[PDB]
């Protein structure tokens, strides 16, 4: 069974470990931790096939940019993680993907682009310019909330199909 070691990096306002743990016992914490290291392995069944995800939590903080940098390269598939509620984090995703390309040298790269706390109210990032930007990138857009619980175990399937389609 093939281990596919994924990052969840992200700015602080998005809530990364908040869907780390819906899929792991299926609860929505409110509160927010800060995590330091922490990796979460389990069998999710894509598709039929049964695959083993390993997705490490990063901090919203660039204090271990030489941290960020030693487990991006061991990193396979990036999660792109933005706040409709945050327009920096939309902003942040452009310098993301260029660090992203700096560290894999390859203009075609398993990257997701998934917009979170879509439950908020107050909207800063209009949802077109998300989609476009998707376009732009030429990537999948899953629309994640956290709250009523959509778009989360859909973005973990579509993950794992881009990564075999880049694969074979
Ligand atoms: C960095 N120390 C070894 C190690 C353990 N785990 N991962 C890891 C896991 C998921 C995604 C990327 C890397 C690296």
């Amino acid at each position: 069974m093939t281990e596919y070691k994924l990052v969840v990096v992200g700015a602080v306002g998005v809530g990364k470990s908040a869907l780390t743990i819906q899929l792991i016992q299926n609860h929505f914490v409110d509160e927010y931790d800060p995590t330091i290291e922490d990796s979460y392995r389990k069998q999710v069944v894509i598709d039929g096939e049964t695959c083993l995800l390993d997705i490490l939590d990063t901090a919203g903080q660039e204090e271990y940019s030489a941290m960020r940098d030693q487990y991006m390269r061991t990193g396979e598939g990036f999660l792109c993680v933005f706040a409709i509620n945050n327009t920096k984090s939309f902003e942040d995703i452009h310098h993301y993907r260029e660090q992203i390309k700096r560290v894999k040298d390859s203009e075609d790269v398993p990257m997701v682009l998934v917009g979170n706390k879509s439950d908020l109210p107050s909207r800063t990032v209009d949802t077109k310019q998300a989609q476009d930007l998707a376009r732009s990138y030429g990537i999948p857009f899953i629309e994640t909330s956290a709250k009523t619980r959509q778009g989360v175990d859909d973005a973990f399937y579509t993950l794992v199909r881009e990564i075999r389609k880049h694969k074979e």
